[PDB]
RNA sequence: GGUGAACUAUGCCUGAAUAGGGUGAAGCCAGAGGAAACUCUGGUGGAGGCUCGUAGCGGUUCUGACGUGCAAAUCGAUCGUCGAAUUUGGGUAUAGGGGCGAAAGACUAAUCGAACCAUCUAGUAGCUGGUUCCUGCCGAAGUUUCCCUCAGGAUAGCAGAAGCUCGUAUCAGUUUUAUGAGGUAAAGCGAAUGAUUAGAGGUUCCGGGGUCGAAAUGACCUUGACCUAUUCUCAAACUUUAA
RNA sequence: UGGAGGUCAGUGACGAAGCCUAGACCGUAAGGUCGGGUCGAACGGCCUCUAGUGCAGAUCUUGGUGGUAGUAGCAAAUAUUCAAAUGAGAACUUUGAAGACUGAAGUGGGGAAAGGUUCCACGUCAACAGCAGUUGGACGUGGGUUAGUCGAUCCUAAGAGAUGGGGAAGCUCCGUUUCAAAGGCCUGAUUUUAUGCAGGCCACCAUCGAAAGGGAAUCCGGUUAAGAUUCCGGAACCUGGAUAUGGAUUCUUCACGGUAACGUAACUGAAUGUGGAGACGUCGGCGCGAGCCCUGGGAGGAGUUAUCUUUUCUUCUUAACAGCUUAUCACCCCGGAAUUGGUUUAUCCGGAGAUGGGGUCUUAUGGCUGGAAGAGGCCAGCACCUUUGCUGGCUCCGGUGCGCUUGUGACGGCCCGUGAAAAUCCACAGGAAGGAAUAGUUUUCAUGCCAGGUCGUACUGAUAACCGCAGCAGGUCUCCAAGGUGAACAGCCUCUAGUUGAUAGAAUAAUGUAGAUAAGGGAAGUCGGCAAAAUAGAUCCGUAACUUCGGGAUAAGGAUUGGCUCUAAGGGUCGGGUACGAUCAACUUAGAACUGGUACGGACAAGGGGAAUCUGACUGUCUAAUUAAAACAUAGCAUUGCGAUGGUCAGAAAGUGAUGUUGACGCAAUGUGAUUUCUGCCCAGUGCUCUGAAUGUCAAAGUGAAGAAAUUCAACCAAGCGCGGGUAAACGGCGGGAGUAACUAUGACUCUCUUAAGGUAGCCAAAUGCCUCGUCAUCUAAUUAGUGACGCGCAUGAAUGGAUUAACGAGAUUCCCACUGUCCCUAUCUACUAUCUAGCGAAACCACAGCCAAGGGAACGGGCUUGGCAGAAUCAGCGGGGAAAGAAGACCCUGUUGAGCUUGACUCUAGUUUGACAUUGUGAAGAGACAUAGAGGGCUACCUUUAUAGUUUCUUUACUUAUUCAAUGAAGCGGAGCUGGAAUUCAUUUUCCACGUUCUAGCAUUCAAGGUCCCAUUCGGGGCUGAUCCGGGUUGAAGACAUUGUCAGGUGGGGAGUUUGGCUGGGGCGGCACAUCUGUUAAACGAUAACGCAGAUGUCCUAAGGGGGGCUCAUGGAGAACAGAAAUCUCCAGUAGAACAAAAGGGUAAAAGCCCCCUUGAUUUUGAUUUUCAGUGUGAAUACAAACCAUGAAAGUGUGGCCUAUCGAUCCUUUAGUCCCUCGGAAUUUGAGGCUAGAGGUGCCAGAAAAGUUACCACAGGGAUAACUGGCUUGUGGCAGUCAAGCGUUCAUAGCGACAUUGCUUUUUGAUUCUUCGAUGUCGGCUCUUCCUAUCAUACCGAAGCAGAAUUCGGUAAGCGUUGGAUUGUUCACCCACUAAUAGGGAACGUGAGCUGGGUUUAGACCGUCGUGAGACAGGUUAGUUUUACCCUACUGAUGAAUGUUACCGCAAUAGUAAUUGAACUUAGUACGAGAGGAACAGUUCAUUCGGAUAAUUGGUUUUUGCGGCUGUCUGAUCA
């Protein structure tokens, strides 16, 4: 057989991602002195749509508490924000839609986004359209607060990880249908040469683990192990459970 | 170990190209009806991977032409599509068990179910083909055994050549005489084994039946449950005999 | 034969070698010698030496050359002609005259890529331009490409890529700002001075990458053989560069004005900061320009003028730049608006200030002027062979629009799509610095001066400049774009411009290719309506089922359409004493009358339609070059993994990467495949996943006995595996048998075995059903087709998706209407061919060749044999033959030849996972702790234990510096703390904070202002503090874990390599004839074959071996008390009819059988022999020798089994055999290695270690071997005969005919394997000829159970015919019909260079069944390139030399031959018939079918382009 097409990306040839449209890496401004012993302020001066991002972005202009100038930031913009507006990024900032405050700062139940995985690695979970975090406590005693991520999950972090509070904007994206063979088309060209698909089954064996065959089927089980190597984790990757979801899952 | 994305496939970057019709979406205007909810009518508007149809892009049928062609894929008519998942130039990226693939094992320079170039490499071939002067003498084999042996080998045989040891060759694909061995042909089955056609005595040792009703071994026949003399026809795996 | 040593003191320019020579001689021959000719420098004989030493073949190599053959051919792109000139030479060159075409998405005018000189000129024609050539993109010689402004250069884009550094043995790889000590300009200084020496801002990080992106700046006129936005003449602009004049400071230093938007000629402004431009998609309508189009007047020129619009055509132009002026939008000032107003085509805007009234700028765009009329263009006139001008005019006014194109503007629509970057330029904020006696600044005002290098610049850009081998009908990016028709850059015609190229000439036979027409019928043709035809535009009318409500729809269906003369409706522009008109203007509609050979979208252009089924939702995509599809995508649906020290993937590695400028509304991996309605049951199997009592498994390391060590273990032993659970929108799967309802039939019901579950909802002879052409209905005259419906569905079925479904489809299919040459049944026409000619001129192929019949032959001969015969040279055709050509068959088999693909094949492997050790740096805890110790259990060795020196726990931690991770321009860390807050201390500090910023789209920078002590407060300064001190750890996370290195287990078709028997009446399946044994085949020694026949073996036995002894067996006859057919018991008879392990055959009777006693000879040693045989091995073992034994009184017998079968090499391991030998510097004890004899096993049995598939396929071969024909055979098939039991009513034989039996045929199928695998094209049909007869019809006749009619049987007879259709690819079949009949066959199962291609049988795809899978299917289905004749022969026609010429009329050998059948009337309603019924011969009139002619008529055909009509355009109109 031949190398398969998901072990192909990896060479990251024509399968890297189209950049050329986008803004810059929506990040929350570097935790320096000032987000971390006070707040500072700055003003939202527009909010753009980045290419292959369903979320708006937010330019911010903060100034510089050393230097005479003005440092924009790219954040991403949450439900409600609007052009002409203060947001105060720190610790003693004030619980508003658009502050930056430190997860340890904000209450329980705080709906809060563009959170960081760690203090100051401006902002890892909760970035796409309509998601956001929930603060489900905190745990003073060596200084952390847990968190609900959108999957989901559970997660503990440390209290000095700040986020934006409220909902990253765009929400609802994925309730129109694309209708549309081209709007798919549309949407993958400003991300990366992910589409069409084609089925693993109607390939030939050379080209997959599913192809050939008198009749399109896959003939050995889709669920692969963990411990498969490259080129054989085609199918339902290390799957707990297939088939028809029913009831819940204690979520 | 090298060389190719000038074709083509796919991403990206930067540019360019696409008559005229049909249909008539939202939004909007004006009337009409209604208690209200709202409904109706006439306009306006110009939507759509809509539609007829050029350029373009494809390539359905004639299984038309041609089929040592105009052409290693073309020509003509007929066709699909024609504002977009559209067509396309240049730049750029991905390179061979690699790429790329809306997937045909397709495409990757007329090369693709693994490109091209050189070298290893005069690769190996129990297989096919060829194997170059004359005359003289001799002269076969397709058989034995073994072998992943069955289109091949080894081995023995058959053949050639070289000879070596004597002055009548202890021999012979022959006969005779003598003496053995043989189970074939034929023959045989009133001989064994096995088959096999017909008639010739008696006898209730279970059962088929009756003069008379168990009438006692009862004045009858029927497999013979106990009997010998015949008789027709046979044998590769029958035989006394026996060429 | 080449070369070498020796010799002939060989031949030779008076001629060596070579070559030619139906000249000679010699030799059987290979060859040698010589005559003659040609020839010019070397070469022979003999003795020897030596080798790259001898050709007919190798689809041999290289080269050369034939027949074919003056042949095929030189036919696409409408088309040429006349004359002259130039030339030997003109169809093709030039010039003129015509005729035509491209017809502005051109055959026009430019470019990009590419080419490279093809450009241009002059000479010139050998070759090239497939004819020609005087011509040329040819040949030879030259000339030609002129830039500050046009491009490159500059900039960045995807992306390439150094350095720092890190990998890599290394070529090199990563990396691009990363863990790097990566930086200019002003009066600083400004006299050893230009860095001798305190003058700031930083936080820049290479560079390459666009001749279409971004960019500083140029235009017009002229000019050349060729260059020009480059040269020239005018007229501008931009960039760089020093001062300088013109207007402003010494009485306000850095302008005024406008309430304001903002204006003007200027009108300082550093660091630092900020903003703008550069800089952006697409579509639609509207407006406005420019150019183009149209048009009026006038001023010129040309055309037409028998007649006729003041007519037709054409010129009448104005660049860059400068000034003035000119805008939708936007903004400002002023009354402050509901009766809401303004307003676009489009409906937006207004108290956030509308309407209204007043108000700036961007040469947007236009106008005027300069440029600039002097240019250019149009007329008229003079120059009259110095390669040259001069003169006079005119160049002026307008109008019009859904026009075309382009640009602009203001808008509106779309997106889960929102449509580069940088260079560069400016602006703003700011307030560092500087400015008073002729000065200072303004060089963003005006004017002035100088320079602007380098590389490219010709031409083509394509039916001849590029690429396709070429001057190739192919391919190759783009700009401009006239008139008419018309909706239209459709088609058609025309203007400007450009071409007129393409081998040609002759009347154009057959067959063709391309284009057409057709009486009557109308799909009967055909697989199939393939092909063609058919109302096609517009207007009006009218439009069904169904539907996802959007469609369907142009459904269907109908009417009209010309010309002319009229009518009606529809618009734009003004002076207001508080309803009025002349002007002017354009094509859209609608109507009427009239008119005509009822014609009119008149050419052109231009949908056939409908009723249904299968299938895929749709649009889209692919097998370039046989498959466009139902295949792939798709939206939707569902499932899976992953929260970043992550998932998926990459890399040799790396301080390395893609996703990722990412973050679950995400990325990654799969399946299904719109909507609707649904998606049932099964987790047993295979996966996948989740879990941790281990009297379960268990690797390295590590830990545990004793002399000496090398050397076995155990171990909540790591993971893994096992154990347990989950999971089917994972792979997948989803049953039988029997009975039962009061007529039968069926089975609601009922047991019973069984599965993980037994197929649910649905659906169906479906693209899935074998049987099967299912059954019923419908459709038809007739239907293997279609549709509807239906069942015990070979083998339907639910996201391996089920059912449905509007719309859509170059997709399967059926029917109907229309339509037709598809056909009945052909005919006719046109052009180009073919043909003939002049030139030019191939190829395939070719052992030799070319007439048959039979024969025999490798079983289908051109040759050979016997016959028929046979006469030059030939032309056009033609498709019978040459088993024609094209390719070392692609099918099949063989090969110890592959490859692609797949898997629980064998062997591994990247990766990954797990453990140990190592970079792993201190302590604590009941350290499984070493000797003396209770209990719980039907004094007794796992279970909280402690008293007696001493290094270790299950495993958690009081750490950080090693290592790891992440950010930042390493900006603020850890403490002490300075005024105060605090549920507040019981004695001045025992924690922590403001370190004093949250209405607002302002601002924040110049060692900082201030404050306190000091100075010659001389560009104004210094110190401290504002802004606390101390510690220099930049800051966090992480931590002796990870990571990394090594080793060790697991996993690992992701990957690699390899393998995947043999025989065989082809191979496969089957079997084993593969190692063996018995009988037979087997033919009386021995041997002897077949997938011959009938069987057997891989064992069994301490006795079933050995010895000895005793005794007779099977079976019948003869008795008995419950005793019998079978229990015994006793006599008889009994040649073995029993038994002896087994298969069979032999053998055995005081035994070889049966019973008893004793035993292990079934033992040692090693030789000889027999069988298979090579006289090898193996297996059996026959007879001895030397021992030891057993038994028996003894003779003797016994070296396994009464005999013939019952089995195993090398290497390795292991055992036994007196430590026998060796371990080689010498020893001792372990270990190892040797010698002899066994065992462990190879059954494919003289002995490899081994899974599939290929319909994607490959190679070497095979006719040693299958799939056709042919040949042998003829079982089977088919067709006859003999006999005659019987049938035929009482009769074998009219007609039949059993039981038997003899044949024939090769129109069946087997059997075989002879021919062919360096290929003989295969099914069927179509077409066409001939043959056979085993006769269906027609002629004559015989017979009958022939009384007539009709039949039946038979004879001679193949002369003559033997059909049209529905269904099916079909042969076959079947049905509907038709006259006389609808007989059977052959000819390579006749016939594919004759067709066709429906089927079969490549590659695509779907289904069902099967398979884990790749894949398979004599299962169904759909799509799938049909090549070449010009040769020989044959045939059909056509010429023709030659037996004196030439001409005419003849004969007639030989060959061919042709007519056929029916009906009606009459016979005759007769003969016959005691009825029905019902002939025949003679006669007459017609008609099947076939044949030969012919064209009077009728019909068809039309380039008679003959006449007429009609449309569009062009010739000005008319005529034409």
């Amino acid at each position: 057989g031949r190398v398969i097409r998901n072990q192909r990306k990896g060479a990251g040839s024509i399968f890297t991602s189209h950049t050329r449209l986008r803004q810059g890496a929506a990040k929350l401004r570097t935790l320096d002195y000032a987000e971390r012993h006070g707040y500072i302020r700055g003003i939202v001066k527009q909010i753009v749509h980045d290419s292959g991002r369903g979320a708006p972005l937010a330019k911010v202009v903060f100034r510089d508490p050393y230097k005479y100038r003005l440092r924009e930031e790219i954040f991403i913009a949450n439900e409600g924000v609007h052009t002409g507006q203060f947001i105060y990024a720190g610790k003693k900032a004030s619980l508003n839609v658009g502050n930056v405050l430190p997860l340890g700062s904000v209450p329980e139940g705080t709906i809060v986004s563009n959170v960081e995985e760690k203090p100051g690695d401006r902002g890892a979970l909760a970035r796409a359209s309509g998601n956001y975090v929930i603060i489900i406590g905190h745990n003073p005693d060596e200084n952390k607060t847990r968190v609900r991520l959108p999957s989901g999950a559970k997660k503990v972090i440390s209290s000095d990880a700040r986020g934006v509070i409220g909902v990253i904007a765009g929400g609802g994206r994925v309730d129109k249908p694309l209708l549309k063979a081209g709007r798919a088309f549309h949407k993958y060209r400003l991300k990366r040469n992910s589409w069409p698909k084609t089925r693993g089954v109607a390939m030939n064996p050379v080209d997959h683990p599913h192809g050939g065959g008198n009749h399109q089927h896959i003939g050995k089980a889709s669920t692969i192990s963990r411990g498969a190597v490259s080129g054989q984790k085609a199918g339902l990757i290390a799957a707990r459970r297939t088939g028809l979801l029913r009831g819940s899952q204690k979520t």
